[PDB]
């Protein structure tokens, strides 16, 4: 065994004998107990970075552990392929975007290997391959014939410079984010998945999911959004009327979620698109204005609630049909056509939204809810003004003193006696628009034709192939400017048609892949039937808190239409999900000319503690504030500069004990260089041990006869291993994991192991070490544990907790006064807490 700790010397050999041994090569062997642990598959952007070097970390921690208790592991990893990186990549560089991306998918997949991943690399996928789409294709024709996919027109943004439509999100106060042009507003033909039909079975299922986190179950209810509540008509004045056709001249339709306060409702909204809305502006130039402003936003979901609440007076007028009131309409920013009947009533005194937008207009504010003897301010918002559980209704007439479900059903009767309303379910979630204007991306498996329709692929002739041979110029999708793939037959009649030019939104590939893992060479289905029964669902799912709300809906939501088309046998993909947190570095820069700042990567900064220099020359940086790396400001930290310095266990070592999955993960120096004096040390205690005599058999047994610092000795290994397997197993905190193993070496540190006994201790602290680290730290360990041990390090299999080294001897004595037993230096003060002492067996108390 060579003295010093090297890298580079064992890592590649380890990876080879892992490698040879096929260990993470997986089949569907009935006859060891499975388990799926999946990682989020990356973008294949070019080369690895430290927020993939965590996720597939903690992945392999989870997998090794899994494999040392004798689980048949199956851990695959693939390429998530499609999607704007590689098109503007393209455009930039001049190459087609399969070119760049498959020579991506080469480097990065180098670079997981030299991590030392446990991947079963068999199980690869990649996303852009037709052999891997064609599947999606093909469930999209399948539901498109069902009605479940459906071709609808919708409306969109349009950058006009860029040729291009964007996502509110990449809209800039109007303008495209890129180009700085106005948007325009486009009405344009596009497909959607009817999720909408399962909302119930998503929003329901999520009680099943009891290893989930419950902030990621509390998001996804949220955007479900389901609410029970109440359509409420009212009457439209008869002054009201002009300018109005069919029942929207008789009533406006609101819903309601509080129909229990509907005795203090002080006025109504409605949408910018409403019919009464259109017919009050018809004559007043400042509701055109309103409402051409509102039709112009775009503003996205995650700050929908942020933006500030805008709202005009119409003069028109609605009657409440509990309390004969005359309700002013107003014309409001957040009320949402589409949503419900794009119409709202609003009660200031109950609902905190309505309060402050009352409290902008001097709207009336009428309390109609109390709560004890709390004092009600018509000025001032209090928590307890929106309570539902602990209220009864006052200033409610023949309602006064009803709690909310009984005021709720009475003022269900009383509107349904009347026909002026009835009891309704809503929910906030959309349907699924996946028409993408781009080219990088799965096609849509649809002909046009002027004869026959929109027509399905037949299954016979998927895949529909992207063309590969495609360098996009950035002057719009290059499908639509591309006859030789979209001019082909109908077929149907076989008369001439045009191919659909939209490609896929790239959340639907990654909606399945852990199917396909699978059986990802199966050519006759998605997922071959015996490979989906085997492996069942993904028992530990890891990735980033930014996937929590729509890639986990919308797998969700794959996993039910899968199973309903009765290709899977689970309800739900993942059983166990665990969140990742950001990794975030130092940030530095140097002035700039105009006032602002240009940012220095760290790798390229040296410190003195007091300032830092650039490595190149050695001028002042300017250290700055610490954030999530990113190119934005260059404090990106390169995982290949990582491993080429210090190796992977080093960086595997790093990530996993600077802190706890879930929380940010600070980039040190320091940090980076304890974790590899941390291996170093572990290296030369096996060295030190080894060369006192080398290996002997590992202490087993009742240990009656050894010495007390060796049974010390035994507490804290045994104390330490079942702490590490709840730490891997339970709690998934892989810091204080690592912690502990270090307090056993510390305790070995300080025990003189140098006895025929203290040896076998030696031995089994340090066989129980090296496997106790070997998730984490594999390569070390696989080559510590062949120096000290001939068995397969994966046979010797998880260190199991000797119990009887957990209970600690004691001798019971008897006590005695005057001569006489009253029960049964150290043990004269417990005798005393109950002076001859015959050392162990009698102290008496000289009375
Ligand atoms: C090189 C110059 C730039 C430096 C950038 C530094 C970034 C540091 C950072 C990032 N983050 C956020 C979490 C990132 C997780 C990484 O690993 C997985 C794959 O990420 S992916 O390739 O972007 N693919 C995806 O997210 C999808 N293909 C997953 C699909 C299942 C939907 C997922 O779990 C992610 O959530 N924290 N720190
Ligand atoms: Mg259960
Ligand atoms: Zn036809």
């Amino acid at each position: 065994m060579q003295e010093h700790y090297q890298p580079a010397a064992i890592e590649p050999a380890a990876q080879k004998k892992w490698d040879d041994a096929r260990i993470s090569n997986v089949s569907e062997d009935a006859s060891k107990p499975k388990y799926y642990c999946l990682s989020m598959f990356p973008y294949p952007s070019g080369k690895l970075h430290m927020g993939h070097v965590r996720n597939y970390t903690i992945g392999d921690v989870l997998s090794r552990f899994k494999l040392l208790n004798g689980f048949n592991v199956m851990q695959p990893m693939g390429w998530d392929a499609f999607g704007m990186p590689a098109e503007n990549a393209a455009m930039k560089n001049n190459v087609a975007p399969a070119a760049w991306t498959y020579d991506n998918i080469e480097y990065m997949k180098t670079q997981l290997k030299s991590l030392g991943f446990a991947v079963d690399w068999e199980r690869e996928v990649a996303t852009c391959k037709p052999e891997y789409y064609r599947w999606e294709q093909w469930l999209f024709t399948k539901l498109f014939e069902k009605g479940i996919v459906y071709r609808k027109n919708g409306t969109v943004n349009w950058d006009p410079v860029d040729q291009t439509v964007l996502a509110n999100e990449q809209v800039i106060d109007g303008r495209g984010w890129r180009s700085g042009a106005l948007i325009e507003k486009r009405e344009i033909p596009m497909y959607y998945f009817k999720i909408t039909d399962y909302a119930e079975e998503l929003l329901n299922d999520l009680d099943k999911l009891e290893h989930w986190p419950e902030q990621v179950k509390t998001m996804q209810r949220n955007w479900i959004g389901k609410s029970r509540g109440m359509t409420v008509r009212f009457a439209v004045s008869d002054d009201s009327k002009q300018g109005l056709e069919g029942d929207y001249a008789k009533f406006l339709q609101v819903y309601t979620t509080r129909p229990d306060t509907l005795m203090g409702a002080t006025y109504v909204a409605v949408a910018a698109e409403h019919p009464l809305a259109t017919a009050a502006a018809a004559d007043k130039p400042e509701l055109q204005a309103f409402i051409a402003e509102c039709k112009a936003g775009s503003v996205a979901e995650a700050d929908m609630a942020t933006m500030e609440k805008k709202g005009v007076p119409t003069g028109r007028y609605v009657v409440n049909p509990l309390n004969g009131d005359k309700l002013e309409v107003w014309i409001a920013n957040y009320v949402l056509w589409g949503y419900g009947d794009g119409a709202v009533m609003a009660v200031p005194a109950h609902d905190e939204r309505d309060f402050e937008f009352a409290a902008k207009y001097n709207l009336p504010k009428k309390q109609v809810i109390a709560v004890g003897d709390n004092a009600f301010d018509a000025n001032r918002w209090q928590e307890w003004y929106g309570d539902k559980e602990n209220g009864v209704l006052v200033n409610s007439g023949d309602l006064d003193g009803l709690d909310f479900q009984t005021a709720f059903d009475a003022v269900a009767a009383k509107l349904q006696s009347q026909g002026a309303g009835e009891p309704k379910t809503q929910y906030r979630l959309r349907d699924w628009g996946i028409s993408r204007q781009r080219y990088w991306g799965c096609p849509i498996p649809i002909v046009h034709c002027e004869k026959c329709g929109n027509v399905p692929v037949p299954a016979d002739q998927l895949p529909v192939v992207l063309p590969e041979n495609v360098v996009p110029d950035g002057m719009g999708s290059p499908l639509a400017k591309m006859p030789e793939f979209y001019e082909t037959s109908c077929p149907c009649c076989g008369g001439a048609a045009k191919r659909e030019t939209d490609t896929m939104d790239t959340f639907i590939e990654s909606s399945w892949y852990f199917f396909r893992y699978m059986s990802p060479k199966f050519s006759d289905g998605m997922v071959s039937a015996e490979s989906a029964k085997y492996w069942g669902a993904v028992d530990q799912y890891i990735g980033g808190i930014e996937h929590a709300i729509l890639h986990l809906l919308y797998a969700r939501f794959f996993t039910k239409l899968m199973r309903d088309e009765g290709l899977v046998n689970v309800d739900e993909p993942f059983e166990r999900l665990l969140t990742q947190g950001m990794v975030v570095c130092e940030t530095y820069y140097r002035e700039n000319d105009k006032g602002g700042k240009d940012w220095i990567n760290p790798a390229d900064v040296e410190l003195t503690p007091v300032s830092a220099v650039l490595k190149a020359d050695g001028l002042p940086v300017v250290i700055s504030g610490t954030e999530k790396m990113s190119k934005s400001k260059n404090n990106g930290v390169d995982p290949q500069e990582l491993i080429n310095a210090y190796g992977a266990d080093t960086a595997r070592l790093f990530m996993m004990f600077a802190a706890p999955p879930e929380q940010s993960l600070e980039w040190s120096d320091s940090g980076v260089e304890g974790a590899h004096r941390f291996l170093r040390r572990l290296w030369r205690t096996v060295y030190e041990y080894l060369k006192q005599g080398g290996a002997v058999k590992a202490f087993a047994g009742n240990q009656d006869g050894l010495s007390k610092e060796l049974k010390d000795l035994r507490h804290k290994l045994h104390s330490t291993t079942a702490k590490v397997s709840d730490d891997y197993g339970r709690r998934q905190q892989f810091n204080t994991a690592i912690a502990a193993v270090m307090e056993l070496l510390n305790q070995y540190d300080k025990t003189d192991t140098g006895s025929e006994q203290g040896r076998a201790v030696a031995q089994e602290v340090l066989e129980a070490a090296v496997r106790l680290l070997w998730p984490i730290v594999p390569h070390i360990c696989e080559t510590l544990w062949s120096e000290l041990n001939g068995a397969k390090l994966w046979e010797a299999g998880w260190p199991t907790v000797d119990e009887a080294a957990l209970v600690k001897s004691e001798i019971e004595v008897m006590v005695q006064v005057n001569g006489k037993l009253r029960g049964k230096a150290d043990l004269e003060a417990a005798a005393l807490a109950n002076i001859i002492v015959v050392p162990g067996r009698l102290v008496n108390i000289v009375v």
